[PDB]
Order: structure tokens, then sequence, then C-alpha cells
């Protein structure tokens, strides 16, 4: 079988009868920590107990850092080929709560940051949000790219609070003064570990979150409730008061459609493929948008360029012209799962690199891959 797994972000949509093509084993939820470690050093004991499996892809939505390529193309791809990183789709990043009642509640980017550097301690603190009481965050204990996509926003927009909070996967290293003062913060592990510790009515109420929104509600319509899932973005803006977004795909869906892609020259380099956003526009970073709900961004694929055996090579093409299809694609699966579609351009992007036969970057091409290849 063609083995994958890793980022519990968006684990729901590869779950998703037909989303992943034939020859593929049902994907593995894990993390992005442990998807990464599984693909760069093929290590399906991140996966499962049956090591006598190989890794062929992995689900990540935190970026492949610079020693992780360096060491990749040292010591793998001479004998695998290149690896591959590119965008599957985009997505919020959710902020989910149990605290009732019937006001909406709604963040401003100070409050959001206020409640996750322990600095707002009760609900009272949050502007029109009729509750009061203690707040206890809930967080991921692992690796985890949900953590990288938030603490990247955190980084880039929490610049008033007692300390700074570090862009990182494991959330307890992010603020430069600890978790000391949030009390009671509790970890859990995955997505589903947070939304069960979010949801657990044997503990007090107060308990919020940052979470795949896929996993903040039970339907699509559940996003919208503002007395369960927060609004995000608050605020006066050319002084006027504006009201935040909820997290729903609809609500970052622009600021995604204009994220340009790589430049041609770039493209043998997996670290351009994936776009991150920052305070400002710059050397690649993209800035976070002003409209819209403000805490988006990418979760990714992680492939071989070569596959030693031949049908797992044409079964991957297969899958990346099904998911990068102009027709044909999984599109309505992705909105369905609460994430937003790759912009056409970048579908086209990423099948005129990886899919064009002719093009050296391509999955399987004859003269690049030709007596290498992962094992099957």
């Amino acid at each position: 079988d063609i083995n994958g797994g890793g980022a519990t972000l968006p684990q729901k949509l590869y779950l998703t009868p037909d989303v992943l093509t034939a020859g593929f084993a049902p994907y593995i939820g894990v993390g992005s920590g442990k998807g990464k470690i599984a693909f760069l050093e093929n290590k399906y004991n991140q996966f499962g107990t049956d090591t006598t499996k190989n890794v062929h892809w992995a689900g990540s939505d935190s970026k492949l850092t610079a020693t992780e390529l360096a060491t990749y193309a040292a010591d793998k791809e001479p004998g695998w080929g290149k690896l591959i990183q590119v965008p599957s789709v985009a997505t919020s990043v959710a902020i989910p709560f149990r605290k009732a009642g019937a006001n909406a509640v709604d963040l401003s980017v100070k409050e959001l940051c206020g409640v996750f550097s322990g600095r707002i301690a009760d609900w009272s603190g949050i502007t029109g949000a009729g509750r009061s009481g203690p707040i206890q965050v809930v967080y991921r204990a692992e690796s985890s790219g949900t953590t990288e996509l938030f603490t990247r926003f955190l980084n880039a927009k929490c610049t008033t609070e007692p300390g700074t909070f570090a862009v990182t996967t494991t959330f307890a290293n992010s603020y430069s003064l600890g978790l000391t003062p949030l009390a009671g913060a509790v970890a859990a592990t995955g997505s589903d570990g947070v939304m069960a510790a979010l949801n657990d009515t044997t503990v007090a109420e107060g308990r919020i979150t940052y979470i795949s929104p896929d996993f903040a509600a039970p339907t699509l319509a559940g996003l919208d409730d503002a007395t369960k899932v927060a609004r995000v973005g608050k605020g006066v803006v050319n002084g006027v008061a504006v009201e935040g977004k909820s997290p729903a795909a609809a609500n970052v869906s622009a600021a995604i459609s204009v994220v340009p892609l790589p430049a041609a020259a770039d493209r043998g380099n997996p670290d351009v493929w994936v776009p991150v956003f920052g305070a400002t526009t710059g050397g690649g970073v993209v800035a976070y948008p002003d409209s819209g709900y403000p805490i988006l961004g990418f979760t990714n694929l992680i492939f071989s360029q070569c596959y030693a055996n031949a049908t797992q090579t044409g079964q991957v093409r297969d899958f990346f012209t099904k998911h990068y299809g102009t027709s044909a694609n999984n599109d309505a699966a992705i909105e369905a799962n609460a994430f937003v579609p790759l912009p056409s351009n970048w579908k086209a992007a990423v099948r005129a690199s990886f899919l064009t036969a002719s093009n050296a970057l391509s999955i399987g091409n004859t003269n690049v891959c030709n007596g290498k290849g992962r094992p099957q």
C-alpha cells in the first residue's frame, strides 16, 4: 500500500472516502511533528507498530525547516529523489470555547492575545460577551502544525503583552514567560483530544482552545454560532466599530485567493511552495489580512518525486491529478470539511512542476527517477 499520515488538522478530509485515490492506505493522524519524522526518516513507528511498512507521504501543517530539508537532501535524496512539499488546502484556525451565554463572543485580536498569554484570566475581560468567571486554556501537548499556524499569528500580532510568543510547534514553549501565567491550562493530544477536553462536561465551564475548523463544531453551520465558536477581529477601523468574523472557510477564502505563486525559477525549492503569513509582506511572507477572519494558513503534503515501485508511482500521480485537478477534483469534499480549496492558479502551478511529464521536477520523471525512489 501507499502509506501516509501526520497532521490531525486535515485528518477528517483525508479519511473521507475517495479523497485519497486507489492504492492509498487509510490516513493515520498523529500530529505534524510525527508526520515529518515518519516521512523524513522513513519511520513508520510514528504511525503504528507495524514497522515492516514504509512511509510514502505525510500531511503537515508545520513547514519543513532548513535543517530538515538539508538533512533529507544529503541523506535521502541521492537514492530516493527530491522531496516535494506542496499546499493541500488552506484553513482558518478556529477558537471554540465552552462557556454559556446568549451574547456573541467576539474577540478583538488584543483580547485573543490576552487570553492566550494569561493576561486575561476571566471571561469578564472580553467586551460584549456577557460572561464572567475563570477562563481555562486547552493547548496541544505535542509538536503540532495547528500550534505552528496559531503561534505564527500570535507572534505577528500579539505585540503589547508582557512577554512575546515565538513561532513553534510546541505551545508550552511559545510565550517568553512560559505557561506559568496561565492558571490550570490543560494539555491534550491531537485535534480529537483537544476537543474532548474542550467539551468535557465533568469539569467547570470556562475552557477555550485553538483548533482545526473541521473539529471546532459538529457541522459547518456550528462555526457561525458565536455562543460556542468565537468570532475574531472586533475593533475600530477608520473610526467605525467593526465586528469580527467566524472562522468559516468563506471568511478566509478571499485572502487566500490573492497569495502569489512562487517564482518559476525557485520551484525546485520545496521551501517556497508553502506560503506563511506574518505582520508584513516581505521575503515571501504574506501579511495577515486586515479583512475577513484573521487567523489562517496552509496545511501541506510531503511526497517523494520518485518511488521504486512503478504501480505506486502511477497511483501517486493519479492522486495529484485528482487533488490538483481543474475538474474531477476533491474541492466539494474540501469545502465539506471547512477548508478553502487551493486557487486555480495554485493547482495549475502544482500540476505544471509535479505532474507534467516533461518537467524535470515531475513525479516518476523517467530520466530523473530511473534507478531511484522510496521503497514500496
